């Protein structure tokens, strides 16, 4: 007798569904979407039955007492990460005490934890904020840095400029090596989303994009709250990513893991970061 192994999955999911409509006025109740969602298991974790996923994906949430948001998250996006037929899991890094947030080292964080999981091979980061409105938007890594929110409502579905690389963004896990990863030292500086995209294009890359209806997102807000906010601008900080990539980074990140929960739907990460000193 012999056996096969499985197939690898198609480049191009059929499953896909395209546009979705994406609301916040009803509450969510996340028993009821692990029991719509019964293939995740434990810690938010799926991979295809059928088929052998190439996207090998961590997605890494940085957090702190947002938890109602996370709950949109998680029942908009559960359905479209299995449609895209990704081998993943969700990773909510919350910031322990009351400190300045450090966004950027709790990507870091996610990514060397959710390595102690699995050989993960591409890293999703992800504001809890920012739902896609196209299931055709992937959640996977590129050849290229790949920058995911690029056409958000508050922004008018505008890109605020074209160095814009805030709020989801997928990186191969060679490109996140190469790159130091993301700096430990920003806090509440402002300026690690350009920090990060800085570092990318010192280091060669060029940033890959979906098209700009496919890549429409929606921030997590009551409809009484929407407008267009200004776009931001980018901050001045390219003479300083060079002179600091090499010396903040994977090299510099200081954590402890203080607790560790696998509920049904994520894997949720307490670190004390330490603080700016």
């Amino acid at each position: 007798t012999t056996a096969l192994s499985l197939p690898a999955c198609p480049e191009e999911s059929p499953l896909l569904v395209g546009p979705m409509l994406i609301e916040f006025n009803m509450p969510v109740d996340l028993e009821l979407v692990a029991k719509q969602n019964p293939n995740v298991k434990m810690g938010g974790r799926y991979a295809p039955r059928d088929c052998v996923s190439p996207h090998k994906v961590a997605i890494i949430i940085p957090f702190r007492n947002r938890q109602e948001h996370l709950k949109y998250w998680l029942y908009y996006l559960h359905p479209v990460l299995q449609r895209q037929q990704l081998d993943y899991g969700i990773y909510v890094i919350n910031q322990a005490g009351d400190t300045i947030f450090n966004r950027a080292k709790l990507l870091n964080v996610g990514f060397q934890e959710a390595l102690k999981d699995y050989d993960y091979t591409c890293f999703v980061f992800s504001d809890v904020d920012l739902i896609p409105m196209n299931d055709h938007n992937a959640y996977r890594c590129f050849s290229q840095p790949r920058h995911i929110s690029v056409a958000m409502d508050k922004f008018g579905f505008s890109l605020p400029y074209v160095q814009y690389f805030g709020g989801v963004s997928a990186l191969s896990k060679q490109q996140f090596l190469t790159i130091n990863g993301f700096p430990n030292n920003y806090w509440g500086w402002g300026g690690e989303d350009d920090d990060i995209f800085n570092r990318l294009v010192f280091r060669g890359m060029s940033i890959s994009r979906p098209n700009a209806v496919v890549g429409r997102c929606r921030m997590i807000r009551h409809s009484r709250d929407k407008k267009n906010e200004p776009n931001p601008q980018r901050f001045d900080r390219i003479a300083h990513t060079k002179e600091t990539m090499l010396s903040d980074g994977l090299n510099s990140l200081t954590y402890q893991v203080l607790d560790v929960q696998r509920y049904p739907l994520y894997t949720q990460i307490t670190v004390d970061i330490g603080t700016p000193s």
